[PDB]
């Protein structure tokens, strides 16, 4: 197969030839875009688990130089709160949204969704809410006034990566 | 150019410099992130054909050892279920939701995505639904009830990788 | 540490092993997805500025032969409209929705976020709306009619990459 390095007239600069070989495998990785120094992405989807408290997800290790990023975007949700299970990636189950006696009615309508991350000892804490019409549920709890905090009724995709 | 193995004193780890080169290009490509071996994500904008059925997408190929992985996000999406067109990345067509006669009525509002994948002989098979309003939507249809079904207004970024 | 090419039994396939070394550096990358050539996706966290207007981001530099792509994906989000700073990824301020005499109330009923990106001039010009129930909004304004226009009641991930 056999490598080299080529040169291309379009411009002025260099380039590497790898594509004899049909994979190349490594350990890290880093490359640049733009001057700053970066690591693939990396995804994983996500869901919180029961009781409404924040979701923890270790940070990748990060080359010598470069700092921890996390961006977390919404893939499926509803207005069910807990009252739900995101975690398959092929189905999902939403009951409703909890009623002002407990029960679980129908979906209530939305008006948002926020994401947070920090990062915290090698830890990101990823918290969420979902702002609901008023009205619906108890005036206390995991689900109540007009939010649903921390909801099992939501899964993102989390991305991680180093960049200096 | 050239390039060599460099040696940093900061920890106990070694690195190969290929900076002097301006582009490395490759054919396939893994890496490592935490033990874990990946190939890098792909992106694709995606979004439903018309009729409500299930949207086919191939799986890439993998290297020798690792397995498909899917991730889809959310990126627009309205209420109008089939009466929309958001195939374009620069503009949205998105008339109104269907009312019980069969016109197009004002936008619903929402109570939730839903957004599945499985895969199946080397096919990531998508479904969606968005909830809305009751009360709107004919008896029957991909668009009934309370729900649309695998909807034109909607848009999605789809996310393959590989990993063992 | 050195390296080699070796080559596995399983299929007909070569590889650059180079997991000996912990870390590869280049500077610009590409690779292969099923026959496309791709550059690794790289993302930014997005927000629009007070006034109602697009969003411009900067083009990445492509390597020859390759062609700008981009996406937006939704992260978080409101009605707020312009009443709002989403600019922190660990925090969200979302005060309420603009009534009709220019006042902050609840927040209004959401039924669709519209993303939209076109390429002009190695700047990528980014725009968005949501769609909420009407009735509330002053007739005319940013946030008007039904619609929060460039809102900064959002978050959005910015992912770019080059391909063929």
């Amino acid at each position: 197969s056999c490598l080299s390095v080529r040169y291309d007239t379009v411009g002025n600069k260099t380039e590497l030839d790898l594509k004899q070989i049909d994979v190349v495998s490594a350990k890290g990785l880093s490359f640049e875009s733009d001057g700053k120094t970066k690591t693939p992405v990396v995804s994983t989807y996500e869901t919180f688990q029961d009781g409404g408290r924040a979701k923890t997800i270790n940070a990748i290790e990060c080359p010598t130089g470069l700092n921890n990023r996390f961006a977390a975007v919404v893939s499926s949700f509803s207005t069910a709160g807990q009252n739900a299970n995101f975690s398959s990636e092929s189905a999902k189950d939403s009951q409703g949204t909890t009623q002002k006696d407990g029960s679980k009615g129908p979906h209530a309508l939305l008006s948002g969704i926020s994401l947070n991350w920090t990062l915290t000892n090698k830890v990101w804490d990823v918290t969420a809410s979902i702002g609901i019409e008023s009205g619906i549920l108890p005036t206390s709890g995991i689900d109540s006034g007009s939010l649903l905090r921390n909801p099992k009724s939501l899964s993102f995709i989390a991305f991680q990566w180093c960049e200096n």
